[PDB]
């Protein structure tokens, strides 16, 4: 006998096979199912997944907020009234042993992507991600899967694993959202203090310079970007990466992405944008 | 979807169109069996089919794939046996409706990339000196969950150890499917059914019953203890033509992290000149016998 969904308002489920039926039973109603996965704490960046996902006609829009201890800030009623505001009809908020009710055993793990970059100071950070990501899925088997390019890596290593597991899911990337100045939402930009919010601005700065640059080639679109970093106090670059789209090396021509992460004091930011060389 | 024609074998070797018949066929009511295969197909692979088969309203799917991830290197996967042309003429003599053959580069067309990793299940037993082996199992096996998407997939208790790492998979990853054990055919003699039982020449053949012997010896035996169930097992293997053991263990159903209480699994494994075999049985240490 399924849950009870109440349609139009905010159905909270912690128990993962009760989501399960809501979904299923949903399916079969004709609704197609978005899953908007997050670790709570919810800004204007999870708003745009959730924004994206009610507007496929049909949409019932399933938000997961799981701070996954598997891979690494705690607002309940807090993204819950964000959730109700947005016109979101289900909030899966599992509790860690439902998740995990047999401990650690079988994981995923990543191809070698999950190594590199973000990868560096962190080398199981993907393998908790990808986990954790592929038991939502299955839990909720959603029609569309919503992710912000802000974590583009992350997008990347997602779509390996939906290619890779042969998944049944289209995983779909959201443009990051920016605060008015260029630097991208997240959770950590609370942390800055006001001389570290200002030098944040030069992440997004340099990146957009660097798009812009780049009908000059690739060699002078990651000058301008180091020039631009170069030119903040405090803002240490743990790397500035011109990728191809999937994050393989650089092509000569054609479309790639430039990333950056750096710290700022104890703070880590990430940021990355879209380049096209000689265009 | 492709065409379907029911009441027939129909064979795809395109995922995709596996998938999208499995779905089409699943949308109109019925329920979807899986059997996934190395192909060789003997008796005991058939129990499965028919079980499936007697799940009402089904339609059965038998995948065929040598699958080249759970082979350690050098050889033992060019030495598989493969014979797709009795295969299909047993699935159709069984009324078998949809057989799935990938080819490699459909299921690997990245190579290795993202993998499941097993839990510690895995380094055990069989996973011992072929570290690598289960994780290609793993591997496989969620991939063809997800193509096919079946209500239940059906396994052989022959090999145990699968079958346990297998019900880890479907429960840690949260898979949409009942996981069915099915249990060993065996020979007139006991002699467990295999694809690689025509490795034996006659007189390995003959020593060869001394697995089964050793282990329905264990599972009598038992009623005295484990020590008992443990020493019968030694002794008939002990006594038999060129069978040298590579492990006897005692363990509990699910193999792990508990030590046995009334209720085991005995597993063995040896080898008879080069061929490799493995068999286990149900133990109950007395009482519960
Ligand atoms: C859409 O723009 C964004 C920006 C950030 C995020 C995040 C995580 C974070 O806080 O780092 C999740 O979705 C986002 C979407
Ligand atoms: C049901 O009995 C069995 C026995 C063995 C097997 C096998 C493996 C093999 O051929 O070695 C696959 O399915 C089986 C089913």
């Amino acid at each position: 006998a399924i849950p009870a969904f109440h349609p139009g308002e905010l159905n909270v489920y912690s128990a993962p096979g009760d989501v399960a039926d809501v979904s299923r039973a949903l399916r079969l109603t004709g609704r197609r199912v978005m899953l908007v996965p997050t670790m709570g704490a919810l800004h204007e960046g999870h708003l745009a997944l959730v924004r994206a996902a009610k507007r496929v006609p049909g949409s019932v829009v399933v938000v997961s907020i799981f701070v996954n201890p598997m891979q690494f800030p705690r607002t309940p009623d807090d993204d819950l009234a964000q959730l109700r505001a947005e016109g979101v009809e289900i909030a899966f908020t599992p509790t860690t042993a439902a998740m995990y009710p047999d401990g650690l055993r079988t994981t995923v793990q990543p191809g070698p992507l999950a190594a590199e970059l973000e990868g560096g100071p962190r080398p199981t950070h993907f393998a908790g991600v990808l986990t954790v990501v592929l038991k939502l899925l299955q839990i909720v088997r959603p029609d569309r899967v919503f992710f912000g390019e802000k974590d583009y890596q992350q997008l990347v290593l997602i779509r390996q694993l939906v290619a890779d597991f042969n998944l049944d899911v289209a995983v779909v990337g959201v443009p990051t959202v920016r605060e008015a100045d260029g630097l991208a939402m997240s959770s950590r930009n609370r942390y800055l203090d006001p001389a570290q919010r200002a030098a944040a601005v030069a992440l997004s700065a340099a990146l957009t310079a660097a798009a812009h640059a780049a009908t000059a080639g690739a060699q002078a679109a990651l000058d301008a970007a180091r020039a631009v970093l170069d030119a903040a106090p405090g803002v240490a670059v743990d790397y500035l990466e011109l990728r191809d789209i999937g994050l393989g090396p650089m092509p000569l021509n054609g479309s790639g992405r430039l990333l950056v992460a750096a710290r700022l004091g104890t703070t880590r930011l990430l940021d990355n944008i879209a380049i096209e060389i000689g265009t």
